[PDB]
């Protein structure tokens, strides 16, 4: 049972600016990451101060960033409040819309891709180096569903049989040809020190064997 469902015509207008642009800074793809993950480990953190079984679904609260030069995929992993089907569905819990609006009126202007964390759609420059993103999630008050889109204009979702994640969100990223350097451990390092220096969580890099 997979749905498939049309980006909202703004969301679609952003995804091909992102992926049409010449742009050579995409290094930034694995901050605004990084950074939706601290917000989401935020809101959980929120969540149990006032209810503690709100961590049953797991106490660790962490982000793990997984290189695989095989499938060439970086999964970026974290243990956050995770996303209903609702809010995958309405673009991965932002406002999207009006981010990008906002996005689009600043570049016009004078800003430039980098900045798009400042407009909450950071999560889209995953397409500045993958040619497909997959997104598995588990909400406490949900099941565990994955959202897919190699951009064009449509995702997909379905309940999610693989492994089960406890609590989360996992970003998988199916890298262009020519972008994996971000499975280059000192590559991905660097980035790590350069851009998340004061994410609140540990970021643990795997290797691969
Ligand atoms: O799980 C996520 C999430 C995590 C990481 C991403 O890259 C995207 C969404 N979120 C739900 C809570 O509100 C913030 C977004
Ligand atoms: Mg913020």
């Amino acid at each position: 049972e997979v749905e498939t469902f049309a980006f909202q015509a703004e969301i679609a207008q952003l995804m091909s600016l992102i992926i049409n642009t010449f742009y050579s800074n995409k290094e930034i793809f694995l901050r605004e990451l990084i950074s939706n993950s601290s917000d989401a480990l935020d809101k959980i953190r929120y969540e149990s101060l006032t209810d503690p079984s709100k961590l049953d679904s797991g106490k660790e609260l962490h982000i793990n960033l997984i290189p695989n030069k095989q499938d060439r995929t970086l999964t970026i992993v974290d243990t956050g409040i995770g996303m209903t089907k609702a809010d995958l569905i309405n673009n991965l819990g932002t406002i999207a819309k009006s981010g990008t609006k906002a996005f689009m009126e600043a570049l016009q202007a004078g800003a430039d891709i980098s900045m798009i964390g400042q407009f909450g759609v950071g999560f889209y420059s995953a397409y500045l180096v993958a040619e497909k993103v997959t997104v598995i999630t588990k909400h406490n008050d949900d099941e565990q569903y994955a959202w897919e889109s190699s951009a064009g204009g449509s995702f997909t979702v379905r309940t999610d049989t693989g492994e089960p994640m406890g609590r989360g969100t996992k970003v998988i990223l199916h890298l262009k040809e020519d972008q994996t350097e971000y499975l280059e451990e000192r590559r991905i390092k660097e980035i790590v020190k350069k851009h998340s220096q004061f994410i609140g969580y540990p970021i643990t890099l795997f290797v691969e064997k």
